[PDB]
């Protein structure tokens, strides 16, 4: 039951990413072309958060925007993989650490019209580092340790640029103060 | 000082989108290639609120995703139009509403890892209809009206899935309450 027909579909990048450009009659009847990154897609987000009240970050170059941004370890969820799966090996590969539980929070689209993607937030609690990272050329990051109540104040401050890490934060809140944490 | 070094730059489509596969040497001395949404490039997004604590939101088909969603009114800013402008102006052509006072958010980055895109939320008072909605061909969506706290409801139960809504409306938030309409 979608509003648009397709006509024809046009795989206009196959990698680094996948893009598509699509011929479609829309519900004026009439012809419009689409590019956007088809799905279905997903990437995790966690916030890792350690007993002592202290969240494992990263600073990460984002080359699109030219900019090093404070960031929750994330990354694309693998074929045949959980979301939650994709969330620890994540945490483990950018922070080298580990968790206890991991809380789902409401999953997200970035960007609908644009993209199919959809992100799926996690607070991991009892995070602790117990490996060295291990990232993949392409990456440029390095992991940090802030006090939660700095994260939050740069939150309420609006310093935290990267949308998902931002809205992982809000989301996580709620949690992080009922459990003594925040 | 960027880390990585332009070696070529190649433009894969110029629209719908512009799209760039660029070619660069990372901070491992080794060739990568990066297709992104080049910058700068911005998008407003602003949250409406009347006078008697209501929102004034849109229902919006995403092709990507083939849903509806529940959004913000919001579009992008034109050349040499600024954010502000381009909400006043989005404003009135999805929901035909005017508005007083308009209240900068904090700007966030839907999607670092593939587009340039700056997105820049704004809290709308005294919003009111004053004119018929003037959608474009290729837009499908219908304005609505809901209480505020019932738009808070949403979000808590997390079912504000499009993001940039999502994160506006935790922006918004404490302005709410300080102004007595939450």
């Amino acid at each position: 039951m979608s509003p648009w027909e397709r006509i024809l579909l046009e795989e206009i990048l196959s990698e680094p990413v996948r893009l598509v450009k699509e011929r479609v009659r829309t519900h004026t009847g009439r012809e419009l072309t689409y590019v956007y990154r088809p799905g279905p897609v997903a990437a995790s987000f966690v916030l890792p958060v350690t007993e002592r009240g202290t969240a494992l970050l990263v600073r990460q170059y984002r080359h699109p925007t030219g900019k090093f941004l404070l960031e929750v370890p994330a990354g694309k969820v693998d074929e045949g993989e959980t979301p939650e799966a994709a969330a620890r090996r994540e945490l483990r590969e950018e922070v080298g650490a580990e968790a206890e539980t991991l809380i789902p929070l409401p999953s997200f689209h970035p960007q609908p019209s644009f993209t199919a993607v959809v992100f799926h937030p996690f607070l991991a609690l009892k995070a602790r580092v117990v490996t060295p990272p291990t990232l993949e050329e392409g990456e440029l990051l390095e992991s940090l340790e802030l006090p939660l109540t700095e994260v939050y104040a740069l939150l309420a401050k609006g310093e935290i640029q990267d949308a998902s890490t931002a809205l992982t934060l809000f989301y996580a809140e709620p949690h992080l103060k009922r459990l003594g944490l925040l």
